């Protein structure tokens, strides 16, 4: 893959690339040839749980657009959470690729079912 | 709850769309969504969907892209089961991203999804 090169999300057909928002959480996305995109989030965000253990990701990607979600659970850590991020390609004109994102976490807390929500900019990284 | 393994689910949120969804041994979802949300566009014909569940926890993606017809958007909805009267509720919060004439922009808003068998 190359930067430079990126056009849209099918700049990745067939890529492995790792991706850190601002909160210092890191994703390792497979995008196959068809969109399809698989592997592992890490969360280091303060404040929150299940942090720095890797968590299955699944979602597809089509033109400039994304959507990938996780489950809080992989049989390690379980924080009785999933998380959503819908988003859209960002081209830096230091040719540099950003990730413009909306999150919604769902949990059940002592007050029962609640829905947390926010926004993730993943920077493309070696 | 979601702890639906081995089974297609079908689901019907306020707006009458549509899912059925596969958990598979881990709690991953593969699928077919199906839209017809007033007002919007890719009405009627199914798109892949990809996620997770777990407890009572689900999240899952839609791109609008089959190859068939495509908005240039994506949805992520995340989600808890609020349990009714045998039938489970997915209560949800969806972002849905397109780019255009303003650029990329990302709206949001809440959907209650309902098991039928
Ligand atoms: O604490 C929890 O309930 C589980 C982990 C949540 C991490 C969240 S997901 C939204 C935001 N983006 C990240 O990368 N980390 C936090
Ligand atoms: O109009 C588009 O960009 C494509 C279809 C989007 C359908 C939205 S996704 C959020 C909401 N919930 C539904 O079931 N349908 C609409």
């Amino acid at each position: 893959f190359n930067a430079q090169g990126f056009t849209d999300f099918d700049s990745l057909s067939g890529t492995s690339t790792t991706w850190v928002n601002e909160l210092g959480s890191v994703m390792t996305i497979d995008v196959d040839r068809k969109g399809g995109v698989t592997g592992y989030y890490v969360n280091n965000a303060p404040g929150t749980g299940c942090r720095g253990l890797p968590y299955d990701l699944s979602g597809h990607a089509h033109g400039s657009t994304i959507a990938f979600s996780v489950v809080w659970s992989n049989g390690i850590a379980d924080c009785r959470s999933a998380t959503s991020w819908a988003g859209y390609a960002r081209k830096t004109f230091g040719g540099g690729v950003q990730i413009v994102t909306q999150w919604s976490l769902a949990f059940v807390g002592k007050a029962g079912g609640k829905i947390e929500t926010g926004q993730n900019v993943f920077t493309y990284q070696y």
